[PDB]
């Protein structure tokens, strides 16, 4: 039974938000405590799990860096599986992994649009929540693979739903967000209404969370189709469609997927994980 005082301390950063209106902490480098939080969550022998997918050429331009970050900087001290979703096996980048570490691999199929391959992830970590992860870890994060750890990425971050802040937009107000604005789209979301504008690259929760927010997003996503029109933003404009829907227990600052094309402006003390810079004429195959 932990309670948001003992690790969370919202003072240690005052010049930002550090708590929604629905009482949701936004952690922030400073405001935890994860010596009480790893010692609680050892106690309880938990086990994290990480979804990653890599199809086309994303494999060998940002699978092994993702990895091997992730190996060393992913709830270290806790163990850990990583569950890799790769259309091609024989490409998969097989690294050394460290303690507590250990993962699986399952084979795809290659969505013909790189939108759909996107798109199709919240469909695919649904099954897999069903048939397995479930049963095999007590929270799990689902990621995008074009994005290195660069520090501790620990169990600060850990909640019932967890959302990500996209590092562009934390500052800015619901009005100048990018969500979808057409109505006849599932994702929709009017002007007048938003928390905040989260990415889509990082988001979790416990796996019954993480299936209601797949499970959903997958449903707006199939939804459109019907209506022939597609999210501008594909399965990040249905992520924050879920989120303003259903609340997250838990948002994570910039500073845990900091983009350094801004530069690295105050307000981002420690970065615990980067965005690769985007190679679309390499990796994608379609516009
Ligand atoms: O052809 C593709 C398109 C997407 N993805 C996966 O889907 C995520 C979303 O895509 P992307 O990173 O290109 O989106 P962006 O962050 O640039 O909007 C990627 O990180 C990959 O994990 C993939 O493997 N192959
Ligand atoms: O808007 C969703 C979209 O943003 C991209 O990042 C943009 C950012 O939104 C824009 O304000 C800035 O000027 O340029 C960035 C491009 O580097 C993300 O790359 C994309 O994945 C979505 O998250
Ligand atoms: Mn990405």
């Amino acid at each position: 039974k932990l309670k948001l005082s003992d690790w969370f301390n919202p003072f240690k950063r005052p010049e930002v938000v550090t708590m929604t209106k629905w009482k949701a902490p936004v952690v922030w480098e400073g405001t935890y405590n994860r010596a009480v939080l790893d010692n609680y969550y050892a106690k309880q022998k938990i086990t994290v799990g990480l979804t990653v997918f890599a199809v086309g050429r994303y494999i060998e331009h940002y699978l092994e860096e993702f990895l091997t970050s992730a190996n060393k900087h992913f709830m270290v001290g806790h163990p850990v599986i990583f569950y890799i979703m790769v259309d091609d096996v024989s490409r998969m980048p097989l690294i050394e992994l460290g303690p507590l570490r250990s993962f699986k691999v399952f084979k795809i199929k290659p969505e013909k649009r790189w939108q759909d391959i996107s798109m199709m992830r919240m469909k695919t970590i649904g099954e897999h929540i069903v048939a397995h992860i479930q049963h095999e870890v007590d929270f799990l994060f689902c990621m995008d693979v074009d994005q290195v750890f660069q520090d501790k990425f620990g169990v600060e971050t850990l909640g019932e739903s967890v959302a990500q802040l996209q590092a562009w937009w934390y500052k800015a107000d619901p009005n100048d967000f990018t969500y979808e604005r057409r109505k006849e789209s599932a994702a929709y979301i009017p002007f007048g209404e938003g928390d905040f504008y989260y990415h889509a690259a990082i988001f979790g929760g416990t796996p019954t969370q993480v299936l209601n927010i797949t499970q959903e997003c997958f449903k707006g996503i199939l939804k459109d189709k019907k209506n022939d029109i597609e999210a501008q933003w594909h399965d990040q404009s249905h992520l924050n469609k879920y989120f303003l829907l259903n609340k997250p227990t838990k948002i994570l600052s910039p500073e845990y997927c900091w983009d350094y094309h801004i530069g690295l402006p105050a307000d981002i003390k420690l970065v615990k994980m980067s965005w690769q810079t985007k190679e679309y004429n390499v990796v994608r195959n379609n516009v």
